[PDB]
């Protein structure tokens, strides 16, 4: 269950390893993985489309995927998660960046804090649906991405 | 000849239109474009290779191109030049971003500034060889990338 508030027990050594195993295949193809994930989240959540100005005009899966702006945006969203997994052994480091990234969303991108957990699930489902460990990493990211609000 | 110091005359309207016409084709396939340019720079400029710590172990086009790191790095570079062509009508914003990038290069990445113009040339020969207009933009960017040095 991915949350964006409250507390989440630390990540066991066992969980971390699994996460790295599942994420590797996905990331090795981040250009595609990021897109498909972002686009699905987009299309499946109409209420959160007004927060992607550079996407305006496009609404169908076909369009989105051919858009360079949709691609560049997907690649950054995905790498932000990669940086997270590659830093599960440093909570102080992970939190600082995500607190920074939280600031941009709240202060600059002005995105609704309620869609982070939604996109996160669209990531957990693709990376390893059902993994309590991965949903735990997400809960950590979502909690951080709301720290600025 | 691209330069990285002093100054250069503003880009005329004609030059801006020429630049945006030659750029579109290249940026359209940026995931591929960037990677081609980067590898061409890297492989052809030995001394500058030590400045790419994450490519530790790769020195051939084949190994490079098939790397997530090399591409992510290339995608970010090519996209910074894109922001630049996108801001030809607002040199202020262009400079703000480029100055920030300059600081990152001189502080975190510890990169020798002599190479900005060389990588810029690789981009010039790829987008529009010989075009004085584009060369000027590259000069503008390099002068800006060295401002924090
Ligand atoms: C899984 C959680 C998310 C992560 C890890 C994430 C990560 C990122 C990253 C790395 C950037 C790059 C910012 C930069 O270049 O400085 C970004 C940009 C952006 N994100 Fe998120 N994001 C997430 C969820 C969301 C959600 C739910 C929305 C929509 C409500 C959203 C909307 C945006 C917007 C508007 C931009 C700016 C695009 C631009 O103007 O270039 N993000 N995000
Ligand atoms: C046209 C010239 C150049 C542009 C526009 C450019 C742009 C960029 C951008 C946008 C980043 C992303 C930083 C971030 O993620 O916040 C970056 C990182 C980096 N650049 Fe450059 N760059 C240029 C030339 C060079 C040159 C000549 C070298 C090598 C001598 C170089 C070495 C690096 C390194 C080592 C990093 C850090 C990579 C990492 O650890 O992720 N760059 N550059």
């Amino acid at each position: 269950p991915i949350v964006d508030s409250g507390s989440v027990a630390p990540l066991s050594a066992a969980e971390k390893t699994k996460i790295r195993s599942a994420w590797a295949p996905v990331y090795s193809n981040y250009e595609t993985s990021g897109v498909d994930i972002l686009v699905k989240f987009f299309t499946s959540t109409p209420a959160a489309q007004e927060f992607f100005p550079k996407f305006k005009g496009m609404t169908s899966a076909d369009q989105l995927k051919k858009s360079a702006d949709v691609r560049w945006h997907a690649e950054r969203i995905i790498n932000a998660v990669n940086d997270a997994v590659a830093s599960m052994d440093d909570t102080e480091k992970m939190s600082m960046k995500l607190r920074d990234l939280s600031g941009k969303h709240a202060k600059s991108f002005q995105v609704d804090p309620q869609y982070f957990k939604v996109l996160a699930a669209v990531i957990a489902d693709t990376v390893a649906a059902g993994d309590a460990g991965f949903e735990k990493l997400m809960s950590m990211i979502c909690i951080l991405l709301r720290s600025a609000y």
